[PDB]
């Protein structure tokens, strides 16, 4: 089983001896510090609260386990057994902590308080920052959700421009990232964050996470269709690629099907195999069951353009009301290699310059979507801003001489709407003056209980783009 | 409850219908495909085999769960209920798969077969690639271990050059990455991979993973010491940084202690607080209990060099036998901000140019060590190379016209020692010709059972640097 006493950075085990004597309160906050990605989607804390922080998280056995581990790890007895004992005895092992947070799905500009943490019992002043490590991992679903939303903005802009509407936008970026992330747990968290913005995923782990921790009215939050991989093509033998294609599209004749087409020669496959030998099997398909051709190698922009060029000459292309070229409805393309936020932009802009509608294409992204992200992207950070020592509150902060970007906020914080309807974080307990309407932070956790929860439907509503509003 | 029927890429649910009819065997392999990182440390498969693949992994309940999920996810019944039920009924839910692998800890040049997978029952031809997704996640511990070892090579070169030995090498790169990875599970996996090469870690999750899945003779594989964070300094108030410093070093007077010193002004902290006001509390400390000063902001190289110059004028510096400057034994530095393999190289070279021994310094790395890595780095990839259809074996491969780097290997594979003692991968079943001696892969998994495994001590031995060996 998971042991919260072993789920912190080692050095934090020693911090109870380092704070000022007579400290009864340590109050800390999380922000995506201002330093590109001007606003972030707050998502993922509810998962952490439920899986790791709520209920009886301290037991006699867990305390002894930690004591034994830290004895060897530090070669010294430094572990605060007395402090953990107190929580076990007084609170039946529930954490005396209060966390207040902005609603999940909320889109907030950089440099604003997103959640705060403080101890509710003076004996547990040390506990606030014990749980920094576990809480800071919220950086990941925040960053995946944010980066996914930024790609949706790019897709929406170009889809609207080239088609006149946003039909199909929520299926334009498919999660291919299950194999490319660092763990099973990561896969679930990351896939769920992408699903805040889109509905197409192959990362099955995301579905179970959403069902367990968030919930949706619909049976599932994400969908897929039958699709080939290189192995189901190559297994037929080099000389039988056409037989593989024919078998697969016939097996899946009445649903959408994606067929990876670059095993040997993507251009030959498009022009000769799909475009001639098997054309009769494609032009007969329903609009609700297109063939989706999938290139998977070469320069992503150059390959997409060449594939469209080939297909446009073998299949009947129309010109939409915006003046952009459109493949027949039984034929589409998905580019699922080398896609990240930067290359996505390059591809849709290249398509627009060549007069191809974004209606023609969808994207798959794996490592770019779920793995190629760090805590530095949005500067997700947790800092102490207020302590009470000898009954007096003190506003505290860091402000390193050589890096003003690392200065932290001072005092008790609150988040408010400005008169123009934007966001502002008030420092130094100024929220108490009541000049800025209600605090947007809500208590979500208190003394071992989750006190406020959001459904996945609510989160999706909060995270909507302006364009779709 | 983890459910292997829900632990694959969605599209793989539909693949059993796409293979050629009457296919009885699918054989696939994993490599770090050849495209800075010329050799890789193979590590992490044993964790995956034990946690996720071994024993009864299929139950009636798990089949029903998967059936219900995929029905909604595909809006259709496409899920191979019959195929999974066959495994349940015939093998008590144990996977009819055989996996052969190179020993864990082995250091192997890019483009070699690292492991192979095939089904052991013709009915389960579809199972080989079902588990691609979960096995390909081995990229992560491989890549962490490899990148960590590459940093160790850099540290060894400069430590040897500036000091004449490698004392302390295994504590030169400390894992600070627990908060900066994407999940608790990732933290344990990544931290364990770093511990293949080093012994200093704050990512506690790695200890329990190693103990459970690998094992060591020592009670724990990794160690740490008391250390401050910004909150334990700043909580004292801006005008009381000296009081914080004094309290902390007095609390930890007889063990090593690291104190973050850049809350307000690192240069003032070093020159005036440590170098003057509290100097008497530092020069009194044991060699076994140094103050370790931690800067955490600014240009990493410029800041390290300036901190060292400041301390060198406030404390007695010696010149070691190699001609490099050395702080007294009660005083050291750790640079734990902005460290990745690139900036590490830059810092130690900069120190060498300014005649400072690498003995003076250690590094902490967080996101750079455990998170800022992708499957692309070593091109970790799983591909089908051999199938049997209608009783005929076929050597299969991809070879995309626009990217020769993505060409995959053909046929049955084996790994061998060359006459010069290097590794070579033989394709097309040619290992059977016996011109290259025995296959170096070992069967590690067969029909639900782990059949070969390695202790963490063995893995560490396999992963040693040549310079450590010599
Ligand atoms: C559900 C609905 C019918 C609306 C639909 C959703 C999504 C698409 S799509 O074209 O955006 N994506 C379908 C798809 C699914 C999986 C794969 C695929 O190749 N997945 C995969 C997974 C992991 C690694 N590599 C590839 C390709 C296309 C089409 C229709
Ligand atoms: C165990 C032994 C006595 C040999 C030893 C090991 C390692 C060092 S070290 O100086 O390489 N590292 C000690 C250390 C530990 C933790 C921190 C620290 O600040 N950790 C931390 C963790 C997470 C985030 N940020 C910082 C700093 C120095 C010194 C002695």
């Amino acid at each position: 089983e998971f042991n919260i006493l072993l789920a912190t950075d080692s050095y934090k085990v020693t911090h109870y001896k380092q704070y000022p004597p007579n400290t009864s309160k340590v109050y800390s906050y999380f922000e995506c510090r201002e330093k590109k990605y001007e606003e972030t989607v707050f998502y993922g804390l509810q998962y952490i609260l439920n899986k790791y922080l709520k209920g009886k998280v301290v037991t006699k056995e867990k305390i002894q386990e930690a004591k034994d581990v830290y004895k060897e790890h530090f070669q010294d007895d430094v572990f605060n057994e007395k402090g953990w004992n107190y929580i076990l005895e007084k609170y039946d092992g529930h954490l005396p902590i209060e966390i207040k947070a902005v609603p999940e799905g909320f889109v907030i500009p950089r440099g604003n308080v997103l959640f705060t943490v403080e101890n509710t019992d003076p004996e547990c002043y040390w506990l606030t920052n014990w749980i920094e490590t576990i809480l800071v991992q919220s950086w990941y679903p925040i960053t995946v959700a944010t980066n996914s939303r930024e790609q949706k903005k790019i897709l929406a802009k170009y889809l609207l421009e080239t088609s006149g509407n946003l039909d199909g936008l929520e299926y334009k970026l498919h999660d291919f990232g299950y194999r490319g992330v660092s763990s099973q747990e990561t896969a679930g968290i990351g896939a769920s964050a992408h699903l805040v913005n889109f509905k197409g995923t192959d990362t099955v782990a995301g579905l179970a996470l959403i069902k367990k921790y968030y919930g949706t009215k619909d049976p599932v939050p994400g969908y897929s269709v039958p699709a080939a991989e290189h192995s189901t093509i190559t297994a037929w033998g080099k000389d039988h690629e056409k037989d593989a294609f024919e078998h697969i599209v016939t097996q899946f004749s009445s649903v959408p099907v994606s067929v990876v087409s670059d095993s040997y020669d993507i251009y030959n496959a498009c022009e000769k195999i799909w475009g001639e030998d098997l054309r009769h099997l494609i032009v007969s398909r329903s609009t609700q069951a297109p063939l989706i051709i999938r290139p998977d190698s070469g320069n992503p922009l150059d390959t997409v353009l060449k594939v469209l060029e080939i297909l446009g000459k073998k299949f009947p292309v129309t010109e939409n009301s915006k003046g952009y070229k459109l493949l027949p409805p039984y034929l589409r393309v998905i580019q699922g290699d080398g896609v990240d936020i930067n290359t996505l932009q390059e591809i849709v802009e290249g398509m627009k310059q060549k007069m191809w509608s974004i209606e023609n294409i969808a994207f798959g992204s794996g490592g770019g979507l779920l793995q190629k992200l760090t805590r530095d992207l949005l500067n997700c950070s947790f800092k102490c801003s207020y302590v009470v020592t000898n009954g007096l509150g003190i506003n505290v902060f860091k402000d390193p001489v050589a890096d003003p970007n690392k200065r932290s906020k001072k005092g008790r914080l609150s988040l408010h709407r400005t008169p123009a309807g934007n966001f502002v974080t008030l420092e130094e307990g100024k929220g108490d003056l009541e000049e800025y309407g209600q605090d947007l932070l809500h208590t979500v956790f208190k003394n071992g209980k989750v006190t406020k929860s959001y459904s996945f439907d609510e989160i999706r509503k909060n995270a909507q783009l302006n364009i779709e509003l």
